[PDB]
């Protein structure tokens, strides 16, 4: 959890979906994350790192699929912050 509220910092919100977007959950999924919640735009993208968790099938290193987005998008420097956040 705690990594998930450093990638919704460290992560942009207006370009939230485009990370997303490389996240590679169903971009359907994406738009109907508003409707979920949209009075908060953390609750938002905080929806895509909890929704993910659950809905996606993975037992664990939900940032490190994270990680990799941020590398493709040149978000390393994020990450290392994001780590912090573990730390």
């Amino acid at each position: 959890p705690a990594t998930l509220y450093a990638v919704v910092e460290n992560v942009p919100p207006l370009r939230w979906k485009e990370f997303v977007k490389r996240l590679g959950l169903s971009d359907h999924e994406i738009d109907r994350l508003e409707l979920q919640n949209g009075r908060c735009l953390r609750e938002a993208q905080y929806s895509m790192l909890a929704t993910w968790r659950r809905r996606t099938p993975r037992r664990e290193a939900t940032l490190e699929l994270l990680g990799r987005v941020l590398r493709d998008m040149d978000l390393l420097g994020c990450l290392e912050d994001i780590e912090e956040a573990l730390c």
